[PDB]
């Protein structure tokens, strides 16, 4: 339900106490009151009571309003839009526009119609109504909750429940918040068994990565932490199973989705794909086990102890990882490589949802990786019957044997790739902002202790490792969490 | 109220308060107690901290006790006692001796705002709220003179100009604007009078005295912006609610001196003598209740002073004492209190007829020499009333002791008056009035001209509304 004892702890403090914070601080108007979400109410708040500001807000309101709405509301909403803010007449006109800006968008019509409208009052309100917000007690209450978000939060915190999965280097377990009674899923990673198999490269790349990226296609980390004997993230629970559990237990005399759902959860990696791949990392790890379904019915990507952050600069990199099977012939025949390898593990994850089987070796079959890469390197897909033209047609464009023929990311979108035949039935628009109704709704076992690890003890260099991997909490996912939760609502009270 | 102006009240930028943060007075009483919007402001950061719960509540719960029915105080004495002084109780007062619970309602408030001045206030201090609070103290301070006020009609007619009615544009409350005019002031020497009425009027808060809020200044004059008072003087109520039957009834009469010794005894604990009490300067407002006016000849006691030297006053109102020659202290203005329930009944002074024409020479000589006889109007706690405040000799005059009235409320004649009822302004007058009846120079005005009052500005931004308007934080 939630525990008094912490609970109790989440309190806004005095002044003098965010005054380190004052300073050594993140001042940039996008990352605090665009990105992060109690920062962003914070602003609106400040906007709402300062009547001048009422009519940039309110067009911004609207337009986020209208960027979710369905296609059956939009034509009115755009028009209404249009009416309220865009006439010189209307009560809510928007002074502050050019006339080559208001131009535009009364005469816009597609699939980014109000974005540079909407980039234009980010600007202004970026500029003066900016600078006043900073002068206000608004401003100072975003202090207030940043203390609070830095205040310690480590394994005290989390209540551990049930065990959700086993990894190579832990259990994972569901927990919760005991502050706020939120769940989590918790990845434990053995101290001593990360140093002796030398997986703490890996564990720090997935920190890093889950911690910098937000994406509603790959899974989010709130906290990370230490105890005596684990290394622990807490990230986004996923009840849902892994995509390749689902593709053989749904029907086991008939296993594989029908082509609907296939192409609902190509689209949603799709998108999880492309906003690494915009950040410049690959992700070297798709494949259906990695791929989670959440209570809804939608899917992350999980897993990127594999990926790797492209430098700035770089367009390449090497180096031999992955699962045998997904892994693309550049890969496999040890050639410099880019996000394309990505592509060509979708399309084997498409195959295998469809048909029940890898597109390279039969269902239940032994092969051995030598073998299984000549396979990959020099066999010609076969298609069952089982797929339909157009589901033929995407794989054979993602499983190009040649990087530079397949298809993918290209000048810096996935674009390309959705306008495929194959996603006609989809608003992209909609599965982005997390709208779509997902195809199927869904409805472990403790296996004890890991083996001993003897022998093995900790210099400073691991140490520093552990405090480092040990960052603490993340603000967007951890003020995402005090909004949902209600304890934003609570201690953000000025009269109640 | 006016667009122009209302637009000018709103809450500063928080950099602008940086000046007063470190030039005000951060004493606990006067931010936290005297000061309404400092009240508000505290009572909602309490509200917000639930470790201070108990404490807010009992405070307003005291206070709702103090200002209830007498039909109702009995239940809610014991819901108090029972919701906060039960140990078991969720809202226990756990800060309190075991020594003031035993005792318990006066006192407990003391204990309950004592706690609050420590710990509760100190964290109030490091919040948003005093934050906000200087902000509406900077507002308060922003130049608020001449243009913000339109007058619309003369109220009345005094020695140095004219009392207007006006109201503040921007709240759209009424005032009164007593207004003097600055070459007369000099050509007849009312500086030190004028100067003494405004920093009386100023310092004082008491509902039995009109209360200052603004003091500004004209091209052509020297103005003062205070309570207004619609129901004319109690001299021209006197004569003219019945010129066939002047004077007023007794319970009547009983009710304006009860009013009009709380304000007395109000000045008289702040060591001032009004030395100008007389029915011409009592007025009374809309509802029927009221205050003394006309502080210019008032005289402040230093530290450390029970008595003073000066013949000022009005013939006939002025004490044996003060015309003798002598020292005097408060005594003198309950001698004027024995003059004006006098009139108030008999329709005349005690030491002329009316209408009969007698200058300050003699009158003088009547006032020290002629004993004060009554006619049957008066009843036989209204004579001995007037006996004991009337006595010739200082010393056996009823008066103010002991630092209080106290004394003087016992007297029979007030045997029918709730005194905590008519002090927190509670009881129904007993007459409610019908609503349609050189250098040197130029720094004694700019150091007159001190501007608005915190207390009734606060005040006024409260009844007014503009408070909830703009002290919101999500509408
Ligand atoms: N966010 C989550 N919600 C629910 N279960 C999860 C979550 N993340 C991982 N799991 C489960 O936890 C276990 C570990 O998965 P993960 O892929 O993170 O481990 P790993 O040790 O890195 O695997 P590998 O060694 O193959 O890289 C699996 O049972 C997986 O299904
Ligand atoms: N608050 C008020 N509300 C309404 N009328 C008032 C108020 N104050 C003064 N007046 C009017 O102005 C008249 C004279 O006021 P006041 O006695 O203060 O002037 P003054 O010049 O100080 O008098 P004096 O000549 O005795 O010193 C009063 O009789 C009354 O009619
Ligand atoms: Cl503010
Ligand atoms: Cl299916
Ligand atoms: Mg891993
Ligand atoms: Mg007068």
């Amino acid at each position: 339900s939630r525990d008094r004892k912490y609970l109790a702890r989440l309190k806004l403090p005095p002044l003098s106490k965010c005054e380190a914070l004052r300073e050594s601080l993140d001042l940039g108007f996008e990352g605090m009151c665009l990105e992060q979400p109690i920062g962003k109410r914070l602003f609106q708040q400040f906007l709402r009571t300062h009547e001048q500001h009422g009519p940039a807000l309110q067009l911004w309101k609207d337009i986020e309003d209208y960027d979710t709405a369905d296609d059956a509301l939009r034509p009115q909403k755009a028009q209404a839009l249009r009416a309220a803010y865009l006439e010189p007449q209307a009560q809510l006109f928007c002074s502050f526009l050019d006339a080559e800006t208001v131009a535009r968008a009364r005469a816009g019509a597609g699939d980014g119609l109000f974005q540079p409208l909407l980039r234009a009052v980010l600007a202004h309100l970026g500029q003066a109504p900016f600078q006043e917000f900073l002068d206000s007690l608004y401003f100072l209450r975003f202090l207030q909750w940043k203390w609070l978000e830095a205040q310690p939060m480590g394994e005290d915190w989390f209540l551990d429940f049930r065990v959700l999965g086993r990894g190579g280097f832990g259990e994972v377990f569901a927990c919760q918040m005991k502050a706020t009674g939120k769940l989590y899923a918790c990845k434990k990673l053995n101290k001593k068994r990360l140093k002796k198999r030398k997986g703490y490269q890996g564990a720090m790349v997935e920190k890093k990565i889950l911690a910098k990226v937000h994406s509603r296609f790959i899974v989010s980390l709130a906290y990370a932490f230490e105890t005596k004997t684990d290394l622990c993230l807490v990230m986004t629970i996923m009840n849902g199973g892994d995509i390749r559990y689902h593709i053989y237990n749904v029907d086991e005399d008939n296993p594989g989705f029908q082509e609907p759902r296939a192409i609902f959860y190509t689209a949603q990696i799709v998108s999880g794909l492309e906003h690494l791949h915009q950040r410049n990392i690959i992700y070297r790890d798709l494949k259906p086990e990695n791929v989670l379904l959440d209570d809804d019915g939608n899917v992350r990507i999980s897993d990127l102890g594999l990926a790797v952050e492209l430098k700035a600069g770089q367009t390449k990199t090497k180096g031999y990882a992955g699962t045998p099977g997904f892994m693309a012939p550049e890969l496999l025949l040890g050639e410099e490589y880019d996000f394309s390898v990505d592509y060509f593990a979708l399309g084997v994850t498409l195959y295998e949802m469809i048909a029940a089987r890898g597109p390279f070796r039969a269902r239940g079959e032994k092969v051995e990786n030598k073998e299984l890469k000549q396979r990959v390197l020099e066999q010609a897909v076969t298609y069952p019957d089982k797929f339909s033209p157009a589901s033929k047609d995407f794989c054979e464009a993602l499983l190009q044997k040649d990087p530079e023929k397949r298809l993918g990311f290209r000048d810096g979108s996935c674009d390309g790739l959705r306008t495929h035949p194959l996603f006609r039935d989809i608003s992209w628009r909609q599965l982005e902002a997390g709208m779509l109704t997902p195809p199927f709704v869904p409805d472990i076992q403790d296996v004890g202790a890991f083996s001993t690890v003897k022998g093995v003890a900790f210099e400073k260099a691991d140490t520093e490792f552990f405090q480092e991997f040990a960052s603490g909490t993340c603000p967007i996912p951890w003020q995402e969490e005090m909004i949902e939760t209600g304890v934003f609502g609570d201690l953000n009270v000025w009269r109640p």
